[PDB]
DNA sequence: AACCGCAATTACTTTTGCACCAACCT
DNA sequence: GGTTGGTGCAAAAGTAATTGCGGTTA
DNA sequence: AACCGCAATTACTTTTGCACCAACCT
DNA sequence: GGTTGGTGCAAAAGTAATTGCGGTTA
């Protein structure tokens, strides 16, 4: 039955927060209206919390993720002092798969 | 500040569906939440037929756009009879531009 | 007070024409 | 140079959503 | 009864290695 | 034949969301 993305939880969430509920009364509107499950009460109090201080998006904060171990100047340099190289050969002296070099060859 | 999508607004109609509230009554709660011109009382209750149904889809219904002038069947048949022949000449053919003949060969 | 039929208006859908193009051909 | 398949994007041609007014049921 | 700090767990993010490939080259 | 740039996708390496338990304020 249950079909929300989390994006419209989230909605309803704060709906419910402008409608001047707390927490845990929104916890328990949403288990009995979409069933068992629906809503957890600390997860809505921690983003009640962020709505109070008046963050009202419903958008997760940015992930960085992997750290790149390319250094995309060295990669600009090996290139200007050897045009004719292959991805496979910067790849052997930057440590990498050629496939990384392709790719980073790419972004500059 | 309203930063809602028609997905995010129709969840919160669905909620309030849930809740056993009259669509004139959630109509109130919407533009009370998050100000005048969230929700107008014809389009909610127009939302709560649809779920009192039990059509529960927050989506809208499939809309078919503009009909083809194609004959894809007829495209196959000029090609098989002249393989060697150009888009442009195609088209000159079958009363379209070239760029229609590109895009209909692309899905055969 | 609430909902709904109806119809006018708005927003979406997919497809097409024209402008313009780069790679390949002549 | 010319030819060719291909794409960006506005206009086109459709269906379905949006919603104000008046009728009907409460 | 409700919220919150804290920490364990889960879900997401972007990047990389390896397997495998088709077009072009030798 | 071999070489080459390129992609699919699983594994990797990160940050932030999710949430149960115990403390604190009511």
């Amino acid at each position: 039955k249950m079909m929300l993305d989390k994006k419209q939880i989230r909605a309803i969430f704060l709906f419910e927060f402008k409608m001047g509920r707390k927490a845990a009364e929104t916890t328990r509107n949403m288990n009995n209206a979409f069933g068992p499950g629906t809503a957890n009460e600390r997860t809505v109090q921690w983003w009640f919390k962020k709505f109070r201080k008046g963050d009202e998006s419903l958008e997760d904060e940015e992930r960085s993720g992997r750290p790149s171990e390319v250094d995309n100047d060295q990669l600009r340099a090996i290139i200007e002092a050897d045009p004719l190289t292959t991805t496979r050969e910067v790849a052997e002296e930057m440590n990498v798969n050629h496939s990384t070099v392709v790719r980073h060859l790419k972004q500059i």
